[PDB]
């Protein structure tokens, strides 16, 4: 049980890699666009599923959307395209620095946490995103946790697999085992503070369609 622990969060952590991207300054650029993204959102300014607002975290939807196991991308248009400022300030970041290639990325998700906040155990949905999953956080330091069986049976199981540390400024990128063999989640008492994340992704060719 204890050797299948530890062979199990080496075959999480070879589906992982994380770098140190974005300076304060440039991070603060970015939180500021976010808290943009906030205000039209509140302003009405977006299209009806570009918004999806749940009690301790919100979600924005640009260039892709969608709707467990059967997401359904919405039509093209439904949702805003993706800002300039993303692709000039997160997006060419990334593939300058050889994360992701150019014109991979065509669906920006950023999910804003309210303390407390949290996400339950799931997959990216394989029908709709290639990999690799790239993300990158802003307002705080938090953790991603992987295998979360814990959240459902806490006396047979307490904790994760693994605890991935994700501080501000930094790029997660998820691919292999760690994208399709075994679940992430976030526990609401690793967000102790406002925290913002920016998911970059390419949708499949044949994801399907409502
Ligand atoms: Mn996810």
């Amino acid at each position: 049980q204890q050797l299948q622990k530890e062979e199990e969060a080496r075959k999480v952590k070879s589906g992982i890699r994380q770098m140190r991207l974005f300076s304060q300054d440039e991070c603060a650029k970015i939180e500021a666009r976010i808290d943009e993204v906030v205000s039209r959102a509140e302003k009405g300014l977006y299209n009806e599923h570009t918004v999806d607002r749940a009690p301790l975290r919100n979600k924005y939807f640009f260039g892709e959307g969608y709707t467990p196991g059967q997401e359904r991308l919405y039509p093209p248009g439904d949702v805003d395209e993706i800002p300039e400022w993303v692709h000039q300030l997160v997006i060419q970041k990334l593939v300058e620095h050889r994360v992701i290639p150019e014109g991979f990325v065509n669906s920006a998700v950023i999910n804003d946490y309210q303390p407390g906040g949290c996400i339950v155990s799931h997959v990216d949905p394989i029908h709709i995103f290639e990999r690799p999953i790239v993300s990158v956080s802003f307002f705080s330091d938090s953790a991603l946790c992987f295998g979360c069986k814990f959240q459902f049976k806490p006396i047979r199981v307490s904790e994760p697999v693994l605890s991935l540390p994700v501080r501000r400024g930094s790029v997660t990128v998820l691919s292999g085992y760690a994208a399709d063999e075994i679940t992430h989640c976030i526990r609401p008492q690793d967000i102790k503070e406002r925290r913002a994340v920016i998911i970059l992704r390419k949708t499949r060719l044949d994801a399907p369609r409502l």
